[PDB]
């Protein structure tokens, strides 16, 4: 029931970080190919990956068209090769809302600049593939005030912390002390996937 | 006009010998796949080779269904991979009538048996994939009286010849002479592709 040649795809999973988005599924095809389509939750379907043997499909170009929209992908299975193919099989993916679901990638400290008794720590603002006219938006451009970074700092018991909705921190440091720093990205308004991992440590020295 | 991704197939050619039939075409696909269909001249189309990168398709199983029927094949081109595919392209093949067009394969002398002053030369009757109930028909079963073999014989100026609509020849031979033989297949009623090549030579010795 449902052919002799084809097997319906399963375990449809969205892999997404900083809006770069890939749909993955099973199984590695045996005498079949797949065609993946995308649509907004109740919109029309659009084919993106045609008759392929891969088990993943980069859907970044479509999902960035409106990051606050909810998308659905569907994977069809088609017989491949010299066969007697006996309404092809397909499976729909879980819903995906890029703005609320894409994972925050690990941050990077761009630099620190000690100015007298103060230290300015700047966080790298990463480019993304989300477009606005003829430019790509940075991560901070996309989230705006929704994105907050936490700076963890200490000299060598416990770490002090500071927060910001921009890409820099200006802190007061103890004289004659080399401080180490790490930053973490957080979107407090999310309910799931709220934080990134901590950035690699960078120290004054 | 006609997409940005796909190229229509061309140089569609039928390769056929003893009813084993393959359609070949150009070009080696660049970001595309092909689906080949077959039909009787004015009948309905049936897909046989699905979304493939090969540039040939074995159509023997369909054409043997009725060898005196005339068939047409059609090759479609479909975009392949992660692409923006901008009524897919296709090209029809020349007409093909298996019974009148399939090439006669090179014959083989199965054996010779000298019986006193006579020599019986037997020609191999090759199996084919043409079916009749639950058996496959031999080449002689398919053509019947339409198929005639020519025997060329000589000892070591000129060759004598004999003909038959069966698979054996019974000839008179000169005493104290080693004869060499070769056979050729011919369907005199055809207008084109009437003869096979000559079989390898076999000699008395």
């Amino acid at each position: 029931s449902g052919t002799t040649n084809t097997v319906a795809a399963y375990n449809l999973t969205w892999k997404s970080t900083n809006f770069k988005t890939i749909l993955e599924w099973e199984p590695k095809p045996v005498n079949q190919v797949y065609t993946v389509q995308i649509s907004t939750k109740s919109g029309d379907w659009k084919s993106k990956c045609f008759y392929t043997t891969d088990t993943e499909c980069d859907l970044t170009d479509e999902i960035v068209k409106d990051v606050k929209q909810t998308y659905l992908a569907r994977v069809f299975s088609y017989p491949a090769g010299n066969v007697e193919s006996t309404e092809p099989l397909y499976e729909n993916s879980p819903e995906f809302t890029p703005y609320l679901e894409t994972n925050l990638g690990q941050p990077t400290i761009q630099s620190f600049e000690q100015v007298g008794t103060k230290v300015n720590v700047t966080v790298e603002d990463e480019r993304t593939l989300v477009r606005r006219n003829n430019t790509f938006l940075s991560l901070r451009d996309v989230f705006g005030k929704d994105l907050i970074y936490t700076l963890y700092y200490w000299k060598s018991s416990g770490k002090k912390t500071a927060k910001t909705n921009t890409n820099e921190f200006l802190i007061d440091v103890d004289k004659g002390e080399n401080y180490c720093f790490s930053v973490q990205a957080v979107i407090p308004s999310r309910t799931v996937n709220r934080k990134s991992t901590d950035s690699p440590v960078e120290c004054m020295g």
